[PDB]
C-alpha cells in the first residue's frame, strides 16, 4: 500500500497472509475454510497465515494453516489478468472471533464512488522498494468504467474495475495482490494490477467480486 496508514492489529480481521516461506501475497476469508485471493497468486505449498498484524513477529493471535486444495478460477488468463480470481481450502477452519472473522460477499456490484477499504502488506513505495511488516490500509473509491477505461485503453474487462485516485500518490501495490477492498462491509474487489503504483492516471485495477459469487458458492458447495 502506497500512501496509506497502519491499520492497527487485527482491524481488518478477514485479512490474511499466504506464506510459502514468507508472505506472497493476500487473501479474504470467506468463512472458516475458504480464503479468496488472485489467481496470479496461484502457487502449491501454501500456509494461510490469519489473525496476522506483524508478519515477521509471533503476537498472539495468529492462526496458521495449511492449504488442502487451491482452485483457480477456470477461465483465467493470465495474460490479460482477466478472471484474476482464485480459491483457497484450509486444511481445518480457523477459529472465528473478533480478531478473526470472515467478510461477507456482496450482494450487489458497489456503485463508482463508493469508499472502500484497501489492505495488505505490500510495497509502501511507488519509487523503490519498502515492504512495511505491519498490516497498511488505505481507504479510496470506485472510479467509473470510463475512467478506468480512459487510464487503461484496451485492457479493462466486465470482471475488472479501478480504484484509487487519478492523481497517483495512494494505490495498493506489489504484495498486495490477492487482498481485500471492501466497501460497506462485503468484499468487492481482490487487488489485482496496475501500471506501477501510485502512477498518475493509473489507478489500480480489482478483480469484480460480485461477477463471481455463484460461482464461489457453488464450488465451495462441492469441494
Ligand atoms: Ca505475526
Amino acid at each position: 500500500i502506497v500512501g496509506g496508514y497502519t491499520c492497527g492489529a487485527n482491524t481488518v480481521p478477514y485479512q490474511v497472509s499466504l506464506n510459502s516461506g514468507y508472505h506472497f501475497c493476500g487473501g479474504s476469508l470467506i468463512n472458516s475454510q475458504w480464503v479468496v485471493s488472485a489467481a496470479h497468486c496461484y502457487k502449491s505449498g501454501i500456509q494461510v497465515r490469519l489473525g496476522e498484524d506483524n508478519i515477521n513477529v509471533v503476537e498472539g493471535n495468529e492462526q496458521f494453516i495449511s492449504a488442502s486444495k487451491s482452485i483457480v478460477h477456470p477461465s483465467y488468463n493470465s495474460n490479460t489478468l482477466n478472471n484474476d480470481i482464485m480459491l483457497i481450502k484450509l486444511k481445518s477452519a480457523a477459529s472465528l472471533n473478533s480478531r478473526v472473522a470472515s467478510i461477507s460477499l456482496p450482494t450487489s456490484c458497489a456503485s463508482a464512488g463508493t469508499q472502500c477499504l484497501i489492505s495488505g502488506w505490500g510495497n509502501t513505495k511507488s519509487s523503490g522498494t519498502s515492504y512495511p511488516d505491519v498490516l497498511k490500509c488505505l481507504k479510496a473509491p470506485i472510479l467509473s468504467d470510463s475512467s478506468c477505461k480512459s487510464a487503461y485503453p484496451g485492457q479493462i474487462t466486465s470482471n475488472m474495475f479501478c480504484a484509487g485516485y487519478l492523481e497517483g500518490g495512494k494505490d495498493s501495490c506489489q504484495g498486495d495482490s490477492g487482498g481485500p477492498v471492501v466497501c460497506s462491509g462485503k468484499l468487492q474487489g481482490i487487488v489485482s494490477w496496475g501500471s506501477g503504483c501510485a502512477q498518475k492516471n493509473k489507478p489500480g485495477v480489482y478483480t469484480k467480486v460480485c461477477n463471481y459469487v455463484s460461482w464461489i458458492k457453488q464450488t465451495i458447495a462441492s469441494n
